[PDB]
């Protein structure tokens, strides 16, 4: 054997450019004939022409004439072509209505669809299909009238016309060079929602949202988010947009979230449509970020874009960062930060510290679909914002400009972005590359002491191997620092040479210390504020600590960490009883901590949601050897017991309050929102306390059912209330919104993730409900995904959960590696369980390994896994 594995010490510039793209689309039934016309620049003389592609080839031309040539695997070579300019013409046809990969030309709901990142576009013609490869498209399209009204690709449409057939045609024209994973066409029958936003130099960009005809009323909030984000990429970043027409299309079958296509934005439906009836205040949340997120993509992704796919976080971690910066710059920038790092602990973290472990650049991929990681975009994000945090605004902005200035037009890579930085500011940031090579979370150990007038500081770190990479060097590790004194006061200190209540700590060496001088009585240290670092801190903190960072604190994040920590103390209090066989803890300064939140009126709503959430199961087995994820589930669930039970009047005291303030403000707003989050929080735990509740809230359904965050608050709340009661309000819920698909999906999710005893043949039956599709990616991810994380069903002792997915895994990769290979990570624990699990899930991923055709997505991962 040998597999084909991509290292990024290989590259090297292609030894053709392609200047000039011209595409024509015959759309037929059931087949698409796709001609090109290629205009090649030959850059090494004399070397083969190798076009990637797996469409069916039909005929391949040098210069008009029948080319010589050979086919193997995916991979089309021409050996003589000519030493000067010429053109290359393939013909392939394509069924896209047999695609269920989503890849390149593929049928979704009658129309026609296309995903080209990272490399579909080989699958739809013959090219060289890398990102550092950019030309000039024009694509021509021919469809039947009646059936493909619709035409549309990148740019601007520059031609038609009509055929006394019932044929109709469109030219569309991208100025823009391009690669080849920004190509996009749309083909079929769609509503169009028009609108449009001026631009600072004062030119109108039309504005077109193309949808189902009955989903158009729903895609009114996306084009208002878009219409925000193309202002604020103005305001804050001074970028303006660079045609005079922007196009979304949603798709009801998309393996993920949107895609940014050039002046033709493909996105999930989950992240355009939306109304209060069927949309929680989530979703809109979800649509504002990625609907921005997109457009944010046609400065950093698509002017300036990616020398390679090792480059992946130059563009993804970057837009992150902005979409985190528009969702901030638009309301609630406290909260939403701390959500951020959530998500970050709660799957990056796990991610950095299991076996698919990889740097922010990987060194090396076999299949690129299984780099679009938490990795490569969150903690991506976090390292674009180091930059913004050793910079400051003013100076990342400096570094933004002249990153433009320098490669607008060019596939570039991290390294550059990272030159545009340290270039702009005239500052050394030679260490900082190491965010990008070494894989792992750091852990900083921190110790305080305050001996004459100076806490003493000292701070070492480290970062643990992975299957990648042994060596780790000491990295630039920013770490913002406070200090309270007895009352929880801001206390004010020296540091070289200025005295502030704040400052960046820069850590570079392996150990080093502090000295925050002239402090004139005892503090307690604020650490890592705004989590100015994607690290794990470890600092001797009492629990009386806690309770005064807690209480007293400036900074959101700390504040939460402290409450995070408490509860993670908690949990490990539990453990101990349990596995002892004793009474549960008294956890005495926990409730007194928590009824000090619950009653303080002075904590903004979302932020005291937040501070009522326990950690989950992943982060408190982080780190722990031979796991029994039943365990950790049972010591959690007996925290929100007593939780639950021992503040069950103040939860419906809270919960009257948040209802009060709503005041009946049903539509989203980010004011409206914090108090039903809240107010959800309270449900949870009432029904925890008090299954029989269900009864009253069932009575008045209707009343309390105002918009989908109450329906599916409540839905969420009882999902493992034991009663049939719950089954029945689901099925009403399944009943009464049938005919939407996005809250069908809430359903599926409802039935996989419930705590239930019987949860598993729910889901079987699932399975076959009429609204169910395996080759929906939506609907696959909220069954299949939800019960793969449903710890004490997926982890059941009998290994019924592990057989299950393992199943899953191997239907869907006959059709869908992509979702298949992101389903068997579920198995990512697998050699930190215990020994009975342990074995098991190696079965499993054996069985999975075992059947033939298994996908390269696929198999990568359970490589990982097991070798
Ligand atoms: N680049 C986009 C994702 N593209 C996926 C879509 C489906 C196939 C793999 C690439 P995003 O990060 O803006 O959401
Ligand atoms: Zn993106």
């Amino acid at each position: 054997m040998s597999k084909t594995v991509h290292y990024l010490k290989d590259y090297q510039t292609p030894a053709y450019h392609i200047l000039k793209t011209d595409l024509h689309f015959d759309i037929n039934e059931p087949q698409t004939v796709v001609k090109s016309r290629l205009t090649v620049e030959p850059q090494r003389v004399g070397e083969p022409l190798v076009l990637d592609g797996s469409a069916k080839l039909l005929s391949v031309k040098i210069n008009g004439a029948a080319a010589d040539y050979v086919l193997e695997g995916e991979t089309l070579t021409i050996a003589g072509v000519p030493s000067e300019r010429f053109t290359v013409e393939v013909e392939t046809e394509i069924l896209p209505a047999e695609n269920k990969s989503l890849m390149g030309l593929y049928a979704s709901g009658g129309n026609l669809f296309t995903q080209c990142e990272p490399e579909g576009f080989r699958k739809i013609t013959f090219y060289i299909d890398r990102p550092d490869v950019m030309s000039k498209f024009t694509t021509t399209i021919v469809a039947d009238k009646k059936r493909y009204p619709v035409l549309l690709s990148n740019g601007n449409k520059i031609d038609g016309g009509e055929f006394s057939d019932g044929r109709h045609w469109v030219k569309w024209e991208d100025p823009f060079s391009k690669p080849s994973y920004l190509f996009a066409l749309v083909a079929g029958d769609l509503a169009v929602t028009e609108d449009y936003f001026t631009t600072m130099s004062g030119r109108n960009v039309k504005i077109e949202f193309y949808t189902t005809e009955a989903d158009k009323p729903k895609v009114g909030f996306a084009v208002e988010s878009l219409k925000n984000a193309m202002k604020w990429d103005e305001t804050r970043f001074g970028l303006e947009y660079d045609l005079d027409i922007f196009m979304v299309v949603a798709v009801g079958d998309f393996n993920m979230g949107a895609m940014e296509n050039k002046g033709l934005n493909i996105f999930n439906t989950k992240f355009v449509l939306a109304d209060s009836r069927t949309a929680t205040d989530t979703d809109f949340e979800g649509i504002e970020s990625v609907v921005g997120h997109e457009y944010f993509h046609n400065w950093t992704g698509n002017r300036v874009t990616c020398r390679d796919w090792f480059q992946l976080s130059l563009k993804e971690g970057l837009t992150v960062f902005r979409d985190q910066e528009f969702s901030g710059d638009r309301a609630s920038r406290a909260v939403r930060r701390i959500e951020n790092i959530r998500l970050l602990r709660q799957h990056q973290f796990p991610e950095d510290a299991g076996p698919t472990a990889h740097p922010v650049r990987p060194a090396s991929y076999e299949e690129m679909n299984n780099f679009y990681t938490m990795t490569v975009y969150e903690k991506g994000a976090e390292v674009v914002r180091m930059y913004h945090t050793l910079l400051g605004e003013e100076g990342f902005q400096k570094g933004m400009k002249l990153y433009f200035q320098r490669h607008d037009g060019q596939a570039v890579t991290c390294d550059d972005f990272r030159a545009a930085m340290a270039d702009a500011n005239g500052i050394n940031l030679d260490q900082f590359a190491l965010w990008y090579s070494q894989a792992g979370t750091p852990v900083l150990e921190a110790e305080g002491r305050l001996k004459n007038n100076i806490f003493e500081l000292t701070v070492k770190q480290t970062v643990p191997p992975t299957p990648d990479m042994t060596d780790k060097q000491p990295m630039m590790i920013p770490v913002k620092v406070g200090l309270l004194n007895r009352n929880g006061e801001a206390v004010a200190f020296d540091y070289q040479g200025k005295r502030a209540t704040e400052a960046v700590l820069l850590l570079t060496e392996a150990e080093q210390t502090f000295l925050l001088e002239g402090v004139t009585e005892a503090v307690v240290p604020s650490l890592l504020r705004g989590f100015s670092a994607p690290v794990h801190l470890n600092y001797p903190y009492s629990d009386d600590d806690l309770l005064l960072l807690l209480a007293h604190d400036s900074d959101a994040f700390t504040r939460w960490e402290a409450a995070q920590t408490l509860y993670r103390r908690a949990v490990a209090a539990n453990l101990a009883t349990l596995s002892d066989g004793v009474e549960l803890p008294k956890h005495e300064k926990l409730l007194a901590a928590v009824e000090k939140v619950i009653s303080d009126d002075l904590l903004d709503n979302a932020f005291k949601a937040l501070l009522l959430g326990v950690p989950s199961e992943a982060e408190l087995w982080d780190g722990a050897e031979n796991i029994d994820p039943l365990r950790y589930h049972q010591a959690r669930e007996a925290l929100l017991d007593t939780l639950a039970v021992h503040f069950l009047p103040k939860w419906h005291e809270l919960n009257r309050q948040a209802a009060k303030q709503e005041n009946q403000s049903y539509e989203y707003s980010p004011e409206a929102a914090g108090w039903r989050t809240l107010r959800n929080v309270c449900r949870a735990f009432v029904l925890r306390a008090d299954p029989a509740h269900i009864e009253t809230v069932a009575e008045k359904y209707g009343e309390m059912a105002q918009n989908m965050t109450h329906e599916w608050g409540i839905l969420s709340a009882v999902n493992g209330n034991e009663s049939d009661t719950r089954n029945r309000l689901l099925a009403q819920f399944a009943d009464k919104f049938s005919d939407d698909a996005l809250v069908m999906d809430k359903y599926f999710a409802l039935v996989g993730s419930s705590r239930r005893s019987d949860t598993l043949q729910q889901v079987r039956t699932a399975l076959q409900h009429p609204k169910f599709s395996l080759e929906n990616p939506n609907k696959a991810r909220s069954l299949i995904g939800s019960f793969s994380r449903n710890v004490p069903h997926f982890h059941a002792e009998d290994g019924s959960g592990y057989r299950f997915i393992a199943d899953k895994v191997i239907e869907i990769d006959r059709f869908n590696p992509q979702v298949a290979a992101r389903l068997v990570q579920a198995f990512n624990l697998c050699n930190k369980l215990e020994p009975h699990r342990k074995n098991l899930v190696k079965q499993a991923l054996q069985r999975i390994r075992a059947q033939e055709g298994l996908s390269k997505d696929v198999g990568e991962i359970v490589g990982k896994i097991l070798d």
